[PDB]
């Protein structure tokens, strides 16, 4: 129907159909009789796969014949969402698969729900890693992602009685399509054990081994034919395994635990054993994938042949891993053994919240990594004998820059370790960047400035734009071509339609229809009457306390007490949407859940309120809801505290996707509105300069609370029960934390962000001037494409030069 | 190249290779290049399968349309083996796919040979399961197993220092191409809770969920175009299952523990909850799939339309199950559910052996199902109600036919249970039946005399013969017909042929063939040296003290000693082959296996024996070694002591191929004996009626010790240390066990049983006559076939007629 979906040729549709019906028969055991829509589903998934294995082929072996430097992308989230509807997307066979199902008579869109999201990470971090991969085959690198296959991924959210509760995500219950496993490349990985020290030096004894059997997943890059792995380790007991008898089989589970489940922290460490197993596990596995591929091409040229990137420090191992087979196995000096691992590492650190920093006790590393230990030990003793011969005396510097931290008990700062084994160190935005060379890693720069770069982050267009929005799309492509889709830095070229009558009407006709959809999709699957006509306000994202979704409730019980204090008086309509998962330990985020709620029990349920204000928690918010509201979104809540969110990249789907953003000068913030324009944006809040301010003099609520009567007032409410009528005290908790222990400084920001929100307001009453606001936004997009991010990268980290060209079909 | 393998079609081949390479492509998403032996299993795996889909689909369809009588085999066991080379027999596609892959340049009988066992049964009563799947397809009836998908089949047998060591069968690691799983089916099952008494009867609440999840495969009919299904088990976890976090995920396996492993007891019994949860588990799951397709055809024709058969007592409680949804859900009176379920429901015996018995303690089923246990208490007073009607006065006679047994912890009697609740009780071979009338229900054949059925067991001609000695079936082929593959009885043709030259010579040619690849394979696989002009003596079945391997133990170290008494004369080259698995746990049937493994290393090591005598143990006896050694073996061992082998399988297995019988008048032997005539089999020992005396008056094995000097020496040889040097006590528990509490009564059979075995040497000393003899044997095997069984239990239990008429392909 649409051009951006590609053509839908007499030849093509055909041969889909017979491919179809083949599938049908042979591959799922069913007639048209008995089949039901998971099975038409599945038919057309195989249909599709179809299409990318004769180009997965032709790409690795290609890499084999012109044997290029290879990228491993080392994570342990992969945040991938649904496989169908990209791989129809970048494989140009959208418009000819719909006309395929559709002459079958079926809806490709009922279809492409059934599928369940691949959903192996928790938020940005492994989004991130998602958009890279997606990139990288776009851009024609010979890159690798790397990480485990979970058999439950981020946990599905179920909102019962106003609180979160959490359900397994069993994603692979009805099969995964898109995956291959290879039991031919089956690998052992060891753990406990100790050290024997030989005359051919150390040696490591009387481990426990878990075999890691890989699963291939295509990467197809966009319409050039090039199709990139994603391998993915499960944990696998060895047959001799405890090997009364029953027992023993059953315990094989232990050993098979470690690809069991993913960790649903964002942004937090929790020092669990299991969670070192992962760490080890993933990187055990894909070093010797890496060493067999290079071996098949001394170790001399392995950095000109390797690239490894470390997606936090969450694969930190590598490093003592990549030294323990150079040194133990391949018989290196050391000295060479480092330069080696040196070159082939770089660290991409996502957060300078101190919560999530991986600082792991020395006593686990000692029992499940012996050999690791004494490696981080050396490379320890041999990093601050070069800090002292740089800065003779500076014994606190010593103390400070220290692998190993002093304390009740001993533990291996992994940043410090991914900083001292790695060439390159990289932030996530400019601001973010800066702040690791000013704060956190100061001593490391000043020894070191060579390896801090900026790598500000990016969105694939594929999924964030031309799949979740092809309305959109088109009416881009028909100004100014497809180009941009692969190219987004082309959007400039809307700057010139800004004042064209015809471009207005269709980018808010669109929106109009994305809102219509959605609000159609709320009460088909969650019973909710919501209100098209009025701003989607919307803020997705993990729940977190440096996010600020709270200081959102306070904007959203001020417009309520407002309505209530004037109630003929008119006020733009607007339906608030809060979406996000709290970690299931997080007492906190699971009060913020429960606040939102509670809200929504009150305003949404008030006659003299009307429509003018809606309140929804968005359940399960994962990728394949992303790529659903987002479209749908009027106003982007970008709301951290200055200094917190290193990035974001919700921002930037945001702004992709045709809604203005609300926010602070925090992360890529400050970058969308230096390219958009200030002018352009809705700034408010504390500068990073202001909240240092705050800190050095303290930071006092009452002070707010005192001379605020808007403010007063809500936590008055909060207090005595307004929105708990049943347990008045139920947001104690609450309460207390904004009035004595707010890190984030919540009420310091609440006066700028509600008048803010009453120019957001004022710009909405006038449609025109809204939608040009829109077009500046979008048509200044282009930089927070994941292809200039990757771009990027190859060029300053990984010495490799991205390419455009097409491989052959 | 031969005949009964098919025709290979010049279309055939050519399209077979096509989708060949289609399947390694799109399938294995492999290049010829980079593909493994195991992918291209793989290709042709796939490729046979293509073959049974349309077959599968109409024949489910046909079943739908004419609504026939259902049978239902509910079995914990199904000993399947190999799939391909069986498909490929009862498809006519052999010839065609060895041309095929011949054509790529690959040996087909390599790529059979990477297909893993499905190894889901011990021994007999799981293999007569497989048997009968293939004889229900072949006699066209509307058929269906039902058992559970065990992750872990029966334990890898390996050999170290003469010792059994236990390793996992992981033979779903590298996938399964057979199985299709069929989520849409899944049923939950419920454990624990408690029973309520309402108004409108009682009510099962507070339980457990499991849920069961049904995989598919295909049973092929012998040419007829047939596919009926074995449908099997898997347990998964509920997604609200324990649902800190991590651990209510990794807590998952509990549940899913019940599909894990098969108890590796043959004729024993554990009573373990883990083992009646897996009881439980398939009949829960089973009895609702049953009930669902008999309402999409009151109660009344329930028996009409269904026939439920119990494998053993191992689905006992599928009768307490069905008067459960009977009375408690469907709400029918107690009296009509019981004659429904009755109708239903028949019970094969498998055994008398006492410890085999399944007797679960009362304590158990109160846990882990309470209704079920009231269900019984009710099934037991009505039962004994009657008793007391017909026997007025014999209060032993309650006692002893009573379901719930007393004592020190009371017990269930399933034995009981089943002949109370079904039509129909069969054993396995006449002298077994019989047996169950004179012994241990005598008392309910007394109540119930119509009850009482026989039932020999058979073998499948299909796996047992074309499959495994291609070349006997050509060579019968060639004079006879191919019509004897599907209608056994007409091997007695082969009498008229018992003095053609021609024929003798082929029978013998055949026989030198096989054991000439056999003693191949041994050198290839298992380095060893053996001579393929000795007779091969083989005794292969599970470890046993009732089926005395220890006889042939005696028998074998009697040579030995007679050959190093006088070495300088001739005696019968012999190659003595002992394989099998013992329980992990049945300690004295791991001694035995040390024992055979300690001869060997006497007896192959002596110079003077040359190779006049070899004793080997066979490692890892299962379905795919049997196919291998059975073709190759002259003297087939049936030693057990008469009363205690219900029927023995094995015994029919050798006798279809060519091998000669030594064996007591136990079991199926004595029918064969009867059929081939008993100068065409070495019959020796006691017969039941011997024993007996024997018991009466009491066994003293000191006695055969005093008197029998060739026997004495021998015991003196392993009690001194003359088989164990280092360790001279190793066997003292052998020793022990066969002079004070030998329940088989070894000794008393030991001195007929060394006397037959010297006629069965002198008898090989003159081929032609042996061969004569073997004829006789393969001439008379037909009753022994499985179609003669199932065709019985057709007409005189399930009430259905059998058909050899085609299906459409
Ligand atoms: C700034 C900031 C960041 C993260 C957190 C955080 C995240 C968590 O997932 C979390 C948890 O699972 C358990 C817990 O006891 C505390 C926790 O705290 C707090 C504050
Ligand atoms: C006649 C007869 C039959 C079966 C057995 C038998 C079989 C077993 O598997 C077994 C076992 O696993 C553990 C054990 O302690 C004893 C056992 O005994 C013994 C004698």
């Amino acid at each position: 129907q649409i051009s951006v979906r590609g053509l839908a040729g007499v030849e093509n549709v055909t041969e889909l159909k017979k491919n179809f019906n083949r599938h049908l028969h042979f591959t799922l055991v069913k007639d048209r009789n008995v089949a039901t829509p998971r099975d038409y589903y599945f038919a057309l998934a195989h249909t599709v796969r179809d299409h990318l294995v004769g180009r997965w082929i032709r790409t690795q072996q290609h890499y084999y014949e012109k044997d290029p430097k290879r990228i491993y992308y080392l994570s342990l989230e992969f945040y991938m969402g649904r496989t169908l509807q990209n791989t129809m997307v970048n494989l140009a066979l959208e418009n000819a698969c719909d006309e395929a199902t559709y002459q079958l008579g079926l809806d490709m869109e009922e279809l492409e729900e059934i599928e369940e999201d691949a959903g192996l990470g928790n938020g940005g971090l492994g989004r991130l890693a998602a958009c890279f991969l997606d990139s990288m085959a776009t851009l024609g690198l010979a890159a690798y992602g790397y990480g485990i296959r979970y058999e439950f991924g981020i946990f599905n959210q179920k909102i019962c009685g106003g609180w979160q509760m959490e359900e397994a995500d069993d994603w692979l219950r009805y099969g995964n399509p898109w995956e291959k496993a290879r039991p031919e490349f089956t690998l052992p990985v060891h753990f406990y054990g100790r050290v024997e020290h030989t005359s051919q030096g150390a040696k490591w004894v009387d481990t426990q081994v878990v075999l890691a059997m890989p699963y291939d997943t295509p990467v197809p890059g966009y319409r050039n034919n090039v199709v990139n792995t994603m391998r993915l380790w499960s944990a696998k007991a060895p047959n001799d395994f405890n090997l009364g008898y029953i027992q023993a089989v059953l315990d094989r589970n232990l050993a098979e635990n470690i690809s069991r489940v993913l960790y649903p922290n964002d942004n937090f460490f929790e020092g669990k054993e299991l969670r070192l197993k992962q760490e080890y596990f993933v990187v055990a596995a894909t070093l010797q994938d890496i060493i067999r591929r290079f071996k098949s091409s001394n170790f001399d040229a392995f950095p000109d042949k390797v690239a490894i990137q470390l997606n936090d420090t969450h694969p930190s191992l590598a490093i003592p891993e990549l030294m323990r087979v150079l040194v133990d196995l391949e018989r290196l000096d050391w000295d060479k053994a480092w330069e080696v691992t040196v070159k082939t590492c770089a660290y991409t650190n996502h957060t300078v919240l101190p919560e999530a920093l991986e600082r792991w006790p020395v006593h686990l590393l000692e029992t499940l990594l012996p050999r690791h230990l004494q490696i981080i030990y050396e490379i320890n003793q041999r990093f601050l004998n070069r800090v002292a011969a740089a800065f003779p005396g500076d014994v606190d510097r010593l103390r400070r820059m220290s692998l190993v931290e002093e304390g009740a008990v001993k533990r291996i700062n992994m940043a410090h370790l991914c900083i001292a084994g790695s060439h390159a160190v990289n932030g996530v935005a400019r601001i973010h960047s800066e702040i690791l060379k000013k704060t956190i890693f100061k001593d490391f720069y000043e020894l070191e400035p060579h390896k801090f770069q900026n790598k500000t982050n990016g969105i694939t267009p594929r999924r964030w734009l031309v799949l979740c929005n092809p309305g959109l799309a088109e009416i881009i492509a028909e100004r100014i071509g497809e180009e941009y889709i692969s190219d987004l830095d082309q959007l400039r070229k809307l700057l010139s339609y800004v004042d064209d009558e015809a471009f207005i009407r269709d980018v808010a006709k669109v929106k109009q229809e994305n809102k219509l959809k959605f609000a159609a999709y709320l009460e088909r699957e969650y019973k909710v009457h919501i209100n098209p006509n009025s701003l989607f306000d919307v803020q997705v994202k993990r729940i977190h306390e440096y996010k600020r979704q709270l200081l959102n409730c306070l904007h959203v019980i001020t417009l309520y007490n407002r309505i209530k204090k004037e109630p003929n008086k008119f006020v733009v309509p607007r339906t608030v949407m809060i979406g996000g998962k709290a970690a299931p330990g997080y007492h906190m985020a699971k009060m913020i859940i429960k606040l939102i709620t509670a809200i929504g029990d009150v305003v949404n349920h008030d006659p003299v309120v009307g429509d003018r204000l809606r309140v929804i928690f968005l359940e399960n918010y994962r990728v394949s809801l992303a790529e659903k509201v987002i479209p749908a979104a009027d106003l982007s809540e970008q709301i951290s505290t200055a200094g917190t969110e290193a990035s974001g990249t919700g921002n930037m789907k945001f702004m992709l996707n045709g809604a203005l953003t609300i926010g602070t000068m925090d992360g890529a913030n400050v970058e969308m509105a230096e390219e958009a324009g200030e002018e352009n944006f809705f700034i408010f809040g504390m500068r990073v300069e202001d909240v240092d301010r705050l800190d050095q003099r303290g930071y006092n609520a009452q002070e707010y609370y005192d001379r605020i009567p808007e403010l007063r007032q809500i936590i008055e409410q909060l207090s005595s029960g307004f929105f708990s009528p049943k347990q008045p005290d139920l947001f104690k908790d609450i309460v207390n934390m904004l009035m004595h222990h707010d890190r984030f400084k919540v009420f310091a920001d609440y006066e700028e962000y509600v008048k803010c929100q009453e120019r957001v307001s004022a710009l909405y009453k006038n449609p025109r001037e809204w939608t040009r606001m829109v077009i500046r936004n979008i048509a200044t997009s282009g930089k927070f494409s994941s292809d200039r991010t990757i771009a990027q990268y190859a060029r300053e980290i990984w010495g490799v030069e991205p390419s455009r060209q097409r491989l052959p079909a």
